[PDB]
Parts: C-alpha cells; sequence; structure tokens
C-alpha cells in the first residue's frame, strides 16, 4: 500500500521504510552526477521566486491559454506526479549513498589491520636478530677494514613508534643480509690470517653462518606480509568516506525538501478539484475547500526552513570535494567519521519533531476528507442490504401462505 | 509485598544500588547530547535516516 495518500503506515515510495546496505562501491562521482540530477530540479523553489516556480513547474498549455478551471487542474496534477517520481529517485540515491559509505569502511578497516600486522613481524624480527648480530660482532679478530664492524639495525627509522615508516627499514634489513653474504665469502680465502693484529678465529664462521640462517629464515615469513600490506593500503587510498557522507546529508535534506514540495503541490491540486464539487461537504463551521487553503502559510515556513538547511547542505560539498580536511593524517582514522555521524544523527532526530509540525495538520485535513467520502457510502449500502432484505422476507412470506393455502385446497378436496 | 528479617549486607546494597546509578548518570546530568548518545543506538555503520 504505497500512493501520494495512503493509511498502510510507512512507505517505501517516499524513503520511511527499512532497508539494507551491503558493502558495494558507487564511485563519489556517481553520488554527484545523481545528486545533481535532483538539485536542478530544485532550482526554481531554492530561489523563491513565484513567478520562476510558476514558470518552471507549470506547463502553460496550448498556444491559446484556457482559463477554464479544468486546465489548471491537469496541470497541477502534473506538477504534483512529477514531483511524486523525483521523490521518488531521491528516495533510492540514499542507499546507494549508504552502500559507498559501508564499501568505504571495510576497505580502510582491511588496510590498517594489514599494516599492524606487517608491523608487527617486522618488530618480531627486529627483536629477534640483533643478539646474534652482537654475538658475531664480539668474536671477530681482524682490522675492521673488509669485514667491517656490525651496526645496531634500522638505525634511522625507529620501528618502535606507533605509526612509523617501514620500507626502508626492510631495505636495511636487505642490505645487512647483502653484507652478511658478502663478508661470509672472505672466510674462505687462504690468505686472510695475516698477521697477530688481525686474523680469524675457529668461532667467527659458526656465528656468521647461524646469523645468515636466522636473516633469511625471517624474510622469507615477512615478505607475504609485506606485500598484503602494500597490496592493501594502495586500494585503500582510492576512497574517502567523508565526501560520501556529506553526500548522504545533501542527499537527506533533498528528499525533505521534495516532501514538502509535493505536499504543497497536492495541496494545490485538490483545492482546485474541489471547485463547486458535489463531495465539497461543510465540517466545523467551514467548507471542506476551506480547510484546504489554511495549510499554505505553515507550508511556506517549513519549507523555508527546509531550504534553508539544503542551501548549507548544498555549499559544503562544493567547496569540499577534493581537499584538505577531507584526507586526513593517515590512511584509516574513525576518529573523525564518528564524530559527524554523531552530528547527522543528532540532527536526524531533532529534525522528526518539526516536520511532524505540518504533517499533522496535512493529515487532519486529509482524515477528515476521507472520513466524509467514506461516510457517505454506509447509508446507502445499508439502505439497499434493508430493501433487499425485507423484499426476500415478504416473498418467503408470500409464497409460504400460497402453499399453506395450496395444501387447504389439496386436502379440502 | 513481604519483608522477612534477612541479613542482606550493606555491601549488597551499596553493590545493587550503583548497579543502576549508573543507568542515571546522563539522565541526571541533564544534557540533550548525552542522553542520545548513551540510552539511543546509532545502528548500521550507514546511518539510516528512515
Amino acid at each position: 500500500t504505497g500512493t501520494y495518500n495512503n493509511t498502510g503506515g510507512f512507505n517505501d515510495a517516499d524513503g520511511s521504510t527499512i532497508q539494507p546496505a551491503p558493502a558495494v562501491d558507487h564511485s563519489e562521482a556517481e553520488l554527484r552526477d545523481a545528486t545533481d540530477a535532483t538539485g536542478n530540479y530544485l532550482a526554481a523553489f531554492q530561489s523563491g521566486d513565484i513567478e520562476a516556480i510558476v514558470g518552471a513547474y507549470i506547463d502553460a498549455g496550448v498556444d491559446g491559454f484556457d482559463p477554464s478551471e479544468e486546465a489548471i487542474f491537469k496541470a497541477f496534477e502534473a506538477a504534483r506526479d512529477e514531483a511524486t517520481q523525483q521523490l521518488a529517485f531521491s528516495a533510492e540515491t540514499i542507499t546507494k549513498t549508504r552502500e559507498s559509505v559501508a564499501y568505504a569502511l571495510k576497505v580502510d578497516q582491511e588496510a590498517t589491520e594489514a599494516y599492524l600486522a606487517y608491523r608487527n613481524a617486522l618488530r618480531g624480527a627486529a627483536t629477534s636478530i640483533n643478539p646474534l648480530i652482537d654475538a658475531a660482532n664480539a668474536a671477530n679478530r681482524t682490522d675492521g677494514s673488509e669485514i667491517e664492524i656490525y651496526d645496531n639495525i634500522f638505525l634511522a627509522s625507529d620501528v618502535f613508534t606507533d605509526g612509523p615508516l617501514l620500507l626502508p627499514a626492510y631495505r636495511e634489513l636487505v642490505a645487512l643480509q647483502t653484507e652478511v653474504n658478502e663478508d661470509l665469502e672472505w672466510l674462505g680465502e687462504f690468505a686472510i690470517d695475516n698477521d697477530a693484529d688481525n686474523y680469524v678465529q675457529r668461532y667467527h664462521i659458526p656465528a656468521v653462518e647461524a646469523l645468515k640462517a636466522e636473516i633469511d629464515a625471517r624474510l622469507e615469513a615477512i615478505e607475504p606480509l609485506r606485500a598484503d600490506s602494500a597490496e592493501k593500503n594502495r586500494l585503500a587510498q582510492k576512497s574517502d568516506v567523508l565526501v560520501r557522507q556529506l553526500f548522504l546529508e545533501r542527499a537527506t535534506a533533498q528528499r525533505d525538501t521534495l516532501r514538502i514540495v509535493e505536499a504543497i503541490f497536492a495541496t494545490a491540486t485538490r483545492y482546485v478539484e474541489l471547485y463547486e464539487s458535489d463531495e465539497d461537504v461543510n465540517v466545523e463551521g467551514k467548507t471542506l475547500r476551506e480547510h484546504y487553503f489554511a495549510l499554505f502559510p505553515t507550508l511556506f515556513g517549513a519549507a523555508s526552513f527546509n531550504v534553508g538547511v539544503l542551501n548549507t547542505a548544498d555549499d559544503a560539498v562544493i567547496d569540499y570535494y577534493l581537499v584538505w580536511d577531507t584526507d586526513l593524517e593517515t590512511n584509516d582514522e574513525d576518529a573523525a567519521y564518528a564524530e559527524e555521524k554523531r552530528e547527522f544523527a543528532l540532527l536526524t532526530y531533532a529534525k522528526i519533531f518539526i516536520n511532524g509540525q505540518w504533517q499533522e495538520k496535512v493529515k487532519y485535513v486529509q482524515n477528515l476528507d476521507d472520513g466524509a467520502r467514506a461516510e457517505a457510502a454506509r447509508i446507502e449500502a445499508e439502505r439497499l442490504a434493508d430493501e433487499a432484505y425485507r423484499a426476500e422476507q415478504l416473498r418467503i412470506a408470500q409464497e409460504a401462505a400460497d402453499a399453506q393455502k395450496a395444501i387447504a385446497d389439496a386436502l379440502a378436496k
């Protein structure tokens, strides 16, 4: 049950029912295009000039302008139908934006998980390597010219920080492995034992071999985590979640404005329709057509408030499409999404107690209307039923009396 | 409700009362933002405005 007028509660034709939001990547350009496809419809309404509104949303008609009320009613009905369709599209825009936001959250969640795993692996390798380096350095008797004195790993890029860079550390580890493999081959020479001031001993080779084996065992496990971290950090940089939140806010404001636009058009259509009509009954000391005319002053303020909100909602997107303060210090952060979500939810909660003021008046007038229309059928229905019942009762009684006369004449014979 | 003489320790009273007094901290503060943040669930990551 769903129409411009309905008695079935929440409706999907307006954007009030529940809808799932799987993580599906809808590009921000798609959001911008879909939102601008509707924002062009509201330029005349947001301007506020009545002449522009009547020129844009109302059709002039045949070259010879017909001033009869029927053409005016038809034009208003067409405008109302167009507004209804625009509202139907703005409904689906919301779900599109929500799915985009969900995907944008999932990607950088996975990216930061992978980064943490890779950093932990690097920290473990750093913990494991250094003691063997010290042990091998302690067991050296050469002059230190070709077989140099080793230095502690990660001398520049401090890995123990929470969010440091991690490529220079890997390159330093690779360079250390290369240096170890280079210095290992000179241990196989024949004239390395030059003199007492520089020579080799028995325990240098086992230490060097153990260090090389540990490095080779660590790198083999380090590699896949580095690859996954790089791949996932590159992917999460191709989507921002803040602009999608802004688009969601803008589309919600657009739907809110389209609601009152449709309400105004429907009110005008119904007011024009009830001209000199049989259904224009009188209630509460006034005519039914009179009740509709009183709705405009409140709508002209509620729509003003909605347009004031939508103007800021529109201006926010244009100035913050691709610029700093929308992307932040690192690839994954929820300290900014949470605050904006909180503010948006608070604004959504607050606005549900404002539109209801005019919603209840519209519901009151509409309720008067369908109550009168539906009550002006039950008398006729019951009258027809009672007439049929009485006719059937009389017919049955008459035929029974005829049957009694029949048996009378039969057994009297 | 009846009330037979049964010894419930004052520490039990304090714990049972504080188990409820934590619920009313946001309401007793009086700030509407704290109330809506504490007693109302935000929902799915994509905030549904329906």
